[PDB]
């Protein structure tokens, strides 16, 4: 019941993945995975009141981490927020949608 943001959402943008490359420049090159998941895992994007961002990150088959991107502004306007945020580890794990 928490894909990765699955119907509006892309696999790890050029953006979102230097998300992976600033706040995550180990969780970026630890896993060291031989494939395409040393970076972001993926965006998706949904209103709710400034505009909700689900940026679930990828490090690795084995490591994973998650954010959500948000920026507040539900009338009264007042600074942004992030509800998602998480390292890696095996602990973020979590099955995808898409």
């Amino acid at each position: 019941m928490i894909p990765g943001g699955l119907s509006e959402a892309k696999p790890a943008t050029p953006e979102i993945q230097e998300i992976v490359d600033k706040v995550k420049p180990q969780l970026e090159e630890k896993t060291n995975e031989t494939y395409g998941k040393l970076e972001a895992v993926q965006y998706k994007t949904q209103v709710v009141a400034g505009t909700n961002y689900y940026i679930k990150v990828r490090a690795g088959d084995n490591k994973y981490l998650h954010l959500k991107v948000f920026k507040s502004l539900p009338g009264q306007n007042e600074d942004l927020v992030l509800t998602g945020y998480q390292v890696d580890k095996n602990k973020d794990d979590e099955l995808t949608g898409f």
